[PDB]
């Protein structure tokens, strides 16, 4: 059995994850990668390659943490539960890619607030009149990322609002980010603690949706079974990651795409695709809240652990990570992060609100595409 039960096992992570048809990309990612076969198919490819793993990753982190008990459980999320832009970003900062980096967060963000949001009106929307999501734990969590996105973008908006000074940006954005992180640290203590009920109930809920949709019986997978996915799958990972961001040079000067363009709207998609189209499915059950909550709850990691962390990461091995966003980058956030706010706010989604949402996320792309990298 205990060669058959982890089969099994291995199953119910796989029937789990929702795009998993793209695990066809896995070796194809990893044969162009090793033998450098083509830069612009060997990015394409492990690109294709990651999506997956994140759901697969997520599934096997949230198994194990479940068994982890609530303080290690956390810190479990905190880790694997943000591994793809972790391992991106820190392989992309090994490799002085900052621009990357921070467009990739700052993308990231952009996403969860304008895309799946716009994707989740629309598809939950277009059957039906209105969606409601009045006094729910999105709306709470939506409040909170408003604060943690415009904190983030502070020393930016500091450096573009500017009438030597490159050390005092380093150096601001290095305290800044010492600052989040002790936020994340107490936003850790409000999610497990005081308000664990809260966080609880919606993660019980988003299972149960899921398991509806997965149409597979809810199984715990032992601390062994999913401590083996956990670390097979990040390699993995690590891997693809590692192809994927050694090809970004090549990738820039073959197509006529910028590191900022590629960084904001390209690179997000890797580790969010999963998570997006679990934020869809859930929203077609006429339940907003939670497919909310699921991109509310990542951009709040992104925001509050993972972007000051890579500046922490940055100031550990000498590279000049900074907050110092582009300007227009800056802007861009804040417009996204008003409205979606704002719509959160209003309590009732539409199909309209959606497609209006999409079309904004793709006129911002369309800018992008025309920003200047020289
Ligand atoms: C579900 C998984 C099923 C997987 C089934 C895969 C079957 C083929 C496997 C080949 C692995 C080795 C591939 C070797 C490819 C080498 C590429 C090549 O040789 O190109 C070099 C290039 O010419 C330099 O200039
Ligand atoms: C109420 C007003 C309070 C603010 C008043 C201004 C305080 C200025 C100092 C920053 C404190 C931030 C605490 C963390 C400081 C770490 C910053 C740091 O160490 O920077 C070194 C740099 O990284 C080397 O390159
Ligand atoms: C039964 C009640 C009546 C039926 C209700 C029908 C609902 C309408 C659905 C719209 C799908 C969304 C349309 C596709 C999304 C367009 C987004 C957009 O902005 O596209 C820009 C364009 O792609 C740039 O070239
Ligand atoms: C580190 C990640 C490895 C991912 C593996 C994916 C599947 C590769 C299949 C066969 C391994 C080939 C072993 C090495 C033998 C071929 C020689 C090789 O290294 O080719 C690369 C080329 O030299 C460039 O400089
Ligand atoms: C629930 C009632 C119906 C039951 C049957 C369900 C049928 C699902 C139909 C279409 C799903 C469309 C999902 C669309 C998700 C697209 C999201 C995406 O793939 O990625 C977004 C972005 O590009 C990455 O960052
Ligand atoms: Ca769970
Ligand atoms: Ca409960
Ligand atoms: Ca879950
Ligand atoms: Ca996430
Ligand atoms: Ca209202
Ligand atoms: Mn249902
Ligand atoms: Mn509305």
């Amino acid at each position: 059995t205990a060669w058959r039960a982890a089969v099994y096992d291995l199953q119910y992570i796989l029937k789990a994850s929702p795009l998993n048809f793209l695990l066809v990309f896995v070796p194809l990612g990893l044969i162009w990668g090793h033998f450098q076969l083509s830069h612009t198919l060997t990015f394409l490819f492990n690109f294709l390659a990651i999506i997956p793993l994140a759901a697969i990753l997520a599934n096997a982190t949230e198994e194990l943490a479940d068994k982890a008990g609530n303080t290690i459980g956390g810190l479990l999320n905190a880790t694997f539960g943000n591994a793809v832009e972790l391992i991106v970003s820190i392989i992309a900062l090994k490799k002085g890619q900052v621009r990357i980096v921070q467009a990739s967060m700052l993308g990231s963000l952009l996403s969860n607030l304008l895309l799946v949001l716009g994707l989740c009106f629309i598809f939950g929307g277009y059957n039906r009149v209105q969606q409601t999501f009045n006094q729910t734990a999105a709306q709470t969590m939506s409040s909170l990322l408003a604060i943690a996105c415009a904190s983030l973008l502070i020393p930016a908006a500091f450096r573009a609002t500017l009438p030597f000074i490159d050390g005092k940006i380093l150096e601001l954005s290095r305290g800044t980010s010492i600052v989040i992180l002790i936020v994340y640290v107490l936003f850790l203590y409000f999610q497990l603690g005081s308000h664990h009920a809260l966080f609880e109930q919606q993660e019980e809920e988003t299972d149960e949706v899921m398991s509806t949709i997965s149409r597979n019986p809810h199984h715990s997978l032992s601390v062994k079974s999913s401590l083996v996915i956990l670390l097979g799958t990040t390699v993995i990972i690590s891997f693809c990651a590692d192809f994927l961001v050694g090809t970004i040079d090549n990738v820039v000067e073959s197509t006529g795409l910028s590191k900022t363009f590629i960084g904001l709207i390209v690179i997000p998609i890797v580790g969010n695709a999963a998570e997006h189209v679990t934020s869809v499915l859930v929203a077609m059950k006429d339940k907003m809240d939670l497919a909310l909550g699921v991109a509310i709850g990542s951009s709040l990691q992104v925001a509050l652990f993972v972007t000051p962390f890579m500046v922490l990461v940055g100031w550990m091995i000498d590279v000049p990570m900074t907050l110092n966003f582009s300007t227009f980058e800056t802007a861009t956030l804040f417009i996204a992060v008003f409205l979606s706010n704002y719509l959160i706010l209003d309590g009732e989604s539409n199909w309209l609100e959606g497609v209006m949402s999409l079309a904004m996320y793709i006129l911002i792309a369309m800018a992008f595409f025309y920003y200047p990298d020289e």
